[PDB]
């Protein structure tokens, strides 16, 4: 079974944008004069705690106006259904991701078959597309597709303002190969291989100043948030990590092509 996420302390990143998540499973609100926008519902047993995070930084959680996710997994994304009913949010996913939503992962290419990777059914308000920006209150987000860990799966841009500089952050939606995925002759996700590359190409070139991830784990946010406890200079500004992990998730999908290749 998933291992359960234990809570962690909610906290400012930058600018507007707010840590809500858990000690892995990782949600991010951002806060604007016209209602703010969340970023990953978790599991069914994270949503309390979503709002409890929100509502200990000062926020309400009935002004979740947008719903947003990294990828169509259960851990990023059973949630859903919970905070559309409980805020009304409108739930925003990026094309390639939406059949899985909508079937709550009986079409998943991977775990079609799995039903303990099941989760709610929910209907997608705005169906988005490579590029594609969500505004709010004047804060704009740009969806990144970035896929092959789903076929949908987003990495979410913004621009922050910290200390009058400005940073770009970035919510690596995942470029990791679960175990047992097929690189070579996949049957239901063919292009599977071509995305992964495509996805490395884009995340080599992008600019990563504040590095994040739909898993604390990526980017070191416990270290990071004693080391932010400790009032230092905003700890999350780590570009050096961010190609560090790009790069290292990028060699990680080319070892793994390799075993299945030649192993
Ligand atoms: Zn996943
Ligand atoms: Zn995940």
């Amino acid at each position: 079974a998933y291992p359960m996420p234990n809570p962690f302390p909610p906290f400012r990143i930058a600018g507007n944008l707010y840590y809500v998540g858990t000690d892995d499973l990782a949600s991010y609100l951002i806060v604007t004069p016209r209602g703010n926008i969340l970023i990953n519902s978790d599991l069914e047993a994270n949503v309390p705690m979503i709002k409890a995070s929100i509502k200990k930084l000062g926020f309400k959680f009935s002004d979740t106006k947008i719903l947003l996710i990294s990828h169509a997994h259960f851990d990023h994304a059973a949630g859903s259904e919970l905070i559309k009913q409980q805020t009304k949010a409108k739930y925003m996913v990026m094309d390639e991701d939406v059949s899985v939503i909508l079937s709550g992962g009986k079409s998943d290419f991977h775990y079609a078959n799995d039903s303990s990777t099941y989760f709610t059914q929910s209907t997608v308000d705005k169906v988005l597309h490579d590029g594609e920006r969500v505004e709010l209150g004047g804060t704009v987000l740009t969806a990144h597709l970035t896929p092959g860990h789903t076929r949908g799966c987003t990495t979410w841009t913004m621009k922050l303002k910290d200390h009058g500089k400005q940073y770009q952050a970035v919510i690596i939606g995942s470029i990791g190969v679960n175990p047992g995925y097929k690189l070579v002759d996949n049957i239901t996700y063919p292009k599977i291989a071509e995305d992964y590359k495509h996805s490395i190409k884009v995340l080599e070139s992008m600019r990563c100043d504040i590095f994040l991830g739909s898993h604390a784990g990526m980017f070191d946010l416990k270290n990071k948030y004693v080391l932010l406890s400790k009032g230092q200079n905003n700890p999350f500004v780590d570009p050096t990590g961010c190609k560090n992990y790009i790069e290292q998730k990028a060699n990680d999908f080319y070892t793994e092509l390799k075993k299945q290749e030649t192993g």
